[PDB]
């Protein structure tokens, strides 16, 4: 089994193999070489609908996010052991407070990590990170985690991975906040290893909790259907194409893979579950949110008013997303836990209060409030 570790654990040998490694995937213009995989994701388009018209093929805003990330992952994983590589993808843990983007990406000089080229665009990618990405991403996380069925967790879970993407792209062209150049960007690899990892520890904790934790009661029909291009017979890679279907694409231990550990925080799966528990032993209020295809990226931020216009923050969430990309629409709401700002404003969860939304392109510029329904509020008791 290959394993994943801490990128921040990383001996100076494992780092050079990785570069090493990296640099000739990168090179390889095989249909297992870096251009090749990284089109799986969005541009070129690698898919098509019934009647000949494509579509990118990342699966987002439905149930297999998961699963069709793992996958690819796992993609160029392969692709780097075959060059060489003695270690896996190692993941970049974000939900742990950080000052900065790690070194192994960062490094100008000789780094196969710092960026790719995009031979469709003719140029490089782009990163211009933003202010706010420098926890709130614990908080989005944990309560992802604290979920209990798959599909409540995967929503929580999917747009708390998508504010990554956007907070390290920003507005820059051909970066991470671009559904189309994501995976050109070898950071992507890193985010999507510990965004397979923060998948895996949740397997752990149903496991624990006696809960099903390698197959889905919910959405049972989307798991059963393949997970293009990775089904494919032009898929040069036997695993994934072995495991293209949402349903056989739960058990990682049969993707040839592991993680150096599944602590979360420093905590192990048990004192997580306790952690979690704790958290419910609160009464929370929380808005909610109904999304659907916006066919672009957007970042959304919001603020809960009392009536008479006083308000405060209540939260930030972002939508990963561009032309082409398949229809998807969520079928239940994205929680945001709002406790906090109606205390400050000293309301109560029966109190008549407004809830602002701005939604906001990439560049910046305000999109129609037309593209999001009003959110809804409810109670969360102990
Ligand atoms: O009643 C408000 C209504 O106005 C119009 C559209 O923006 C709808 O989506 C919105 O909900
Ligand atoms: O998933 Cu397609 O991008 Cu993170």
């Amino acid at each position: 089994a290959i394993i994943r570790k801490n990128v921040n654990s990383l001996t100076p040998s494992d780092i050079k193999e990785l570069r090493d490694a990296m640099a000739k995937v990168q090179a390889d213009t095989s249909d297992n070489g870096y251009q090749k995989i990284a089109s799986y994701h969005g541009i070129p388009l690698s898919c098509h609908y019934e009647n000949g018209t494509a579509y990118a093929c990342c699966q987002h805003g439905m149930v297999t996010f998961p699963n069709w990330h793992r996958l690819l992952t796992k993609q160029m994983e392969d692709a780097l052991v075959a060059k060489g590589s003695h270690v896996g993808i190692p993941y970049w843990d974000w939900t742990t407070t950080f000052a900065n983007l790690p070194v192994l990406v960062t490094e100008e000089k000789d780094n196969s990590f710092h960026h790719a080229h995009i031979d469709v665009a003719n140029t490089d990618t782009t990163r211009s990170p933003r202010a706010q990405l420098f926890s709130f991403f614990y908080r989005q996380i944990a309560l992802a985690l604290e979920q209990t069925d798959f599909c409540d967790f995967e929503i929580q879970f999917e747009i708390g991975h998508n504010a990554i993407h956007s907070w390290v792209g920003g507005s820059s062209p051909y970066g991470m906040s671009t559904l189309h150049y994501t995976s050109y960007d070898p950071l992507f690899y890193l985010h999507h290893s510990n965004t397979d990892r923060i998948w895996s520890v949740w397997q752990a904790l149903q496991k624990y909790r006696g809960l099903p934790y390698n197959t889905a009661n919910c959405e049972i029909n989307k798991l059963v259907k393949p997970l293009k291009p990775f089904n494919l017979d032009t898929n040069p890679n036997a695993v994934t194409k072995a495991h293209s279907t949402g349903a056989t694409s739960f058990d990682y231990h049969k993707l040839g893979y592991d993680y150096d550990n599944l602590n979360f925080h420093g905590m192990t799966i048990p004192e997580l579950e306790e952690h979690l528990k704790e958290i419910q032993h609160e009464d929370r209020v929380f808005a909610g949110f109904l999304l659907r295809t916006i066919g672009q990226s957007a970042d959304v931020n919001f603020d809960v008013c009392t009536k008479d216009g006083e308000c405060t923050f209540g939260g930030t969430f972002c939508i990963l997303g561009g032309e082409h990309e398949m229809f998807w629409a969520f079928d239940r709401l994205f929680k945001y836990d709002i406790t906090t700002s109606l205390k400050h404003l000293r309301l109560d969860a029966h109190d008549d209060f407004d809830i602002k939304v701005t939604i906001k392109g990439i560049d910046g510029h305000v999109l129609s409030n037309k593209y999001l329904s009003p959110p809804t509020v409810f109670l969360a008791p102990a």
